[PDB]
């Protein structure tokens, strides 16, 4: 007794029954109700009852797939669930290039991606017809209708994605919260032996960067895609497929021609996926969360639409951050060009390759956190490997001998009750109340042994120095310059997990990739940036003017506190103040060729040994020793100059730098023969002027929220990015770059 559709708004002229299960089937005719689906998708009464009533004969079938619903899923198992579910027929597009009609698939033919792949109009049960005249016939009305705004919201239920290739990492949630079906019988990482790629939060899982929740839509999100807001679960399913397709192949371009094969779902609602697929991805790709790295992008190829493709960028820099965010921008089909001061690329990247069987770092090496890491994924897609460093550290102590573990594992805990009691001391102090890291460390101590009693030996009190001396490596600053309050701010923020890795083959392998085949100017030292007119005009020291819509600054944070770049309009107060409220920290390195592997037997394969410092004065010079051939064949020791011994060779040529450290290892291997170096180099990272650090650290009374003042845009118009505008990851190369990546999407978005 009705032919219209039960829903309010239906724009169904004819509700037809697509189930026709009943032999009492309403088909285009007459029900007590038509259920409703979606605009294009009914079914009758008496279908319903087919399944639903225990009398009547689909109810074996609806009772069966209830029950795996039911112990598989969180959702109410409903007739129309299991329509959706179950009955409903696929459609597939037409992959003739001239045609893309969508076509509803028989209601026996079950969709695979090879069917998707492949699909011809006319393509009977085994898969490609004679002439293509098939694809004349006209396609049914109710596609046209499926990118309609009020057609998505009358579907009463959301896709459920079969096999989705997101499945295996979502085991631990529930299919339907994460847009996939319980019925598939489908019901940790990405596939790979380093097991870096760790896209996905375990349920109620924080404190691990990059991951994602996989069952919540982020802000950044619902912005982009409010439609999704009453129900995220078609958003998810798409995002969290795209996420696992693009780690299971980081070298190609992840394009909707790829997506589409893996998107199965029944009914019109899988052609809304399409279309979707496509807008998620380019959201996803300009964010860079897929399609990055060093992905390799053909000339006319472009990972964004023509739409994004009116933008002009001049990018000051060319280290790790100028370069991520040059080749986003390059990959994105936007105009770009570098300008890079010095006579290389790389910045605080720099690799010394002259040393037979090894590269040597003069600057960066090491990746902090594997897991998730953009450096880990470009070393993926380069196919280089890294080392994890091994646990062992012995101490040395100069005269030769080995402390014992239990001395350096007793005053390692002491130094770190000391920085707990920093952390009780600072968390109610104001900014303005600010204390020196290293004084408060100093008071702390102090008051510890005056009020407990407890006395050090002189070889605890060094090691302790010891232990010292690498927070000041990690800050690269003696701490008397370092912020008790917040020394260690970004440490508030999940940081990557995982394995503390040598890059081997080095960053510059990363870098040099990156660059390839970009509008890159070396010696193109940028003295004036003006954006007071319509175009920003920059224009390097000897005078050659350069202009473009958009200005992105990736100079040390060094060098804008030197002010060598020139501003007009001037930088804000604001950001003026967060600039010099961070420290410009410093280390330095030392590289040592010897013709053999002199410390093999005393070190037994370790990959550093310490040196435990004779005085407080002396803690930084030559701390750690790494063995830079993780294949124990070269013989390449590095060093480390930190803490006030920075400031103690900046009188010394390379070679007094380097008598000094050949002293200290023959104090640590003084019972034995040490063989002279053939090759060495000292680093002298602060007086490269266009460089002048290692880098940043919060000083006193600063705070964490510089690194968000200085990453702030001007305008729309000027843009930083960098290891000094990175809060969550300040300071390394990985941070760097996401910065990059970072300013990157800000630049494409408007
Ligand atoms: C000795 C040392 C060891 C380190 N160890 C590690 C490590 O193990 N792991 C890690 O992750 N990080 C390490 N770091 C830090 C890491 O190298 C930096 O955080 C990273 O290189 C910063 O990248 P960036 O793009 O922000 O700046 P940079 O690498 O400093 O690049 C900025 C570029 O700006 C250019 N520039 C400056 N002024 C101008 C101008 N006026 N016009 C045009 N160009 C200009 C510079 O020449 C430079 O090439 C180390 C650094 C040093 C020095
Ligand atoms: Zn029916
Ligand atoms: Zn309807
Ligand atoms: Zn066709």
């Amino acid at each position: 007794k009705y032919r219209k559709c039960e829903k309010a708004g239906c724009t169904a002229t004819c509700p037809v029954c697509f189930a026709s299960a009943s032999e009492r089937c309403a088909k285009n005719g007459y029900t007590s109700r038509w259920y409703h689906l979606s605009c294009g998708e009914h079914f009758c009464n008496e279908c319903f009852d087919h399944y639903y009533r225990s009398h009547k004969d689909g109810y074996d079938k609806y009772t069966t797939w209830k029950k795996i619903w039911t112990s598989n899923g969180k959702t109410e198992p409903s007739p129309k669930a299991f329509m959706a579910d179950q009955q409903l027929p696929y459609w597939v597009q037409c992959t003739k290039p001239e045609c893309r009609k969508w076509r509803q698939l028989t209601k026996e033919i079950q969709l695979t991606p090879q069917i998707a792949k492949t699909y011809r109009c006319g393509m009977k049960p085994n898969t490609k017809p004679e002439t293509s005249d098939h694809c004349s016939l006209p396609e049914d009305l109710r596609v046209l209708e499926v990118s309609n705004h009020w057609w998505y919201s009358m579907l009463i239920l959301p896709p459920l994605l079969k096999d989705s290739v997101a499945a295996p990492l979502l085991s631990a949630y529930y299919p339907d919260c994460v847009g996939m079906s319980p019925s598939c019988t489908s019901t940790v990482h990405v596939p790979g032996m380093n097991r870096y790629f760790q896209p996905f939060y375990q349920p109620n899982e924080c404190g691990k960067a990059l991951c994602v929740r996989p069952d919540v839509m982020e802000l950044d999100e619902l912005y982009e895609f409010p439609e999704y807001s009453r129900d995220p679960t078609m958003y998810l399913a798409l995002r969290n497929l795209i996420l696992a397709l693009w780690y299971t192949n980081c070298k190609e371009a992840l394009t909707p021609q790829k997506c589409i094969p893996h998107i199965i779902v029944r009914g019109l609602v899988r052609i809304r996926c399409v279309q979707e697929v496509e807008r998620i991805l380019y959201f996803m790709t300009r964010k860079g969360l897929i399609n990055t790295g060093v992905l390799s992008v053909g000339a006319d190829q472009y990972l964004l639409p023509k739409d994004y493709h009116n933008k002009s960028v001049i990018i000051i820099g060319a280290g790790p951050a100028g370069l991520a965010a040059a080749r986003q921008l390059h990959n994105f089909g936007i105009k770009v060009t570098v300008l890079e001061a010095k006579d290389r690329i790389g910045g605080r990247v720099w690799d010394d390759k002259s040393f037979k069987g090894v590269t040597v770092g003069r600057g960066a090496q090491i990746v902090n956190g594997c897991i998730n890491n953009p450096v880990a994924l470009m070393c993926e897609q380069l196919g280089i490997s890294m080392h994890k460093f091994g646990e062992r550290c012995d101490l040395i102590q100069e005269g030769g001998r080995i402390t014992d573990p239990t001395i350096d594992k007793r005053m390692d805990f002491h130094f770190n009750a000391l920085l707990d009691v920093v952390s009780e001391w600072r968390k109610d102090k104001t900014q303005l109340q600010d204390v020196p890291l290293g004084e408060k460390i100093e008071e702390i101590y102090k008051a510890f042994i005056k009020e407990s009693g407890i006395q050090f030996s002189e070889l605890e009190g060094q090691v302790l120095q010891f232990h010292l001396s690498n927070l000041e490596y990690a800050c690269g600053s003696n701490l008397h310059q370092v912020s008790a309050r917040s020394w260690d701010h970004n440490e508030f923020f999940a940081q990557f997990a995982g394995d503390h890795t040598l890059l081997t083959p080095g960053y510059s392998v990363i870098i040099e990739k990156l660059a390839e085949g970009l509008d890159i100017q070396l010696k193109s030292p940028v003295q004036c940036i003006d954006y007071s007119g319509d175009e920003v005009q920059v224009t390097t020291t000897d005078g050659t003017g350069y202009s473009a819509q958009k200005v992105l600054v990736t100079v040390p944070l060094a060098l804008l506190q030197k002010g060598a770049i020139q501003f007009n309009p001037p930088l804000s107060e604001k950001k003026m103040k967060a600039i010099n409220s961070l420290g410009a920290g410093i280390i330095e390195k030392i590289a040592l060729q010897f013709p053999y592997r002199f410390w093999d037997s005393k070190v037994q394969g370790a990959d550093f040994f310490g040196h435990v410092p004779p005085s407080a004065s002396k803690r930084g010079l030559f701390a750690v020793f790494y063995d830079m051939d993780p294949q124990k064949k070269h013989s390449v020791l590095m060093s480390v100059i930190a803490g006030e011994a920075v400031a103690s060779v900046r009188t010394l040529d390379d070679k007094q730098v380097l008598q000094q450290c050949m002293a200290t290892l023959r104090e640590l291997f003084k019972e034995q023969e040490v063989p002279d170096p053939t090759k060495y180099f000292v680093t002298r990272w602060s007086t490269d002027p266009w460089i002048q650090m290692a880098y940043s650290f919060v000083k006193t009374g600063g705070s964490g929220e510089a690194y968000d003042i200085i990453a702030e845009d001007i305008q729309g118009t000027v843009f930083f990015a960098g290891e000094a505008t990175n809060r969550h990851f300040p300071q390394t190369v990985t941070g760097a770059y996401l910065s990059g990546v970072r300013e990157a999407s800000k630049i494409a978005a408007f």
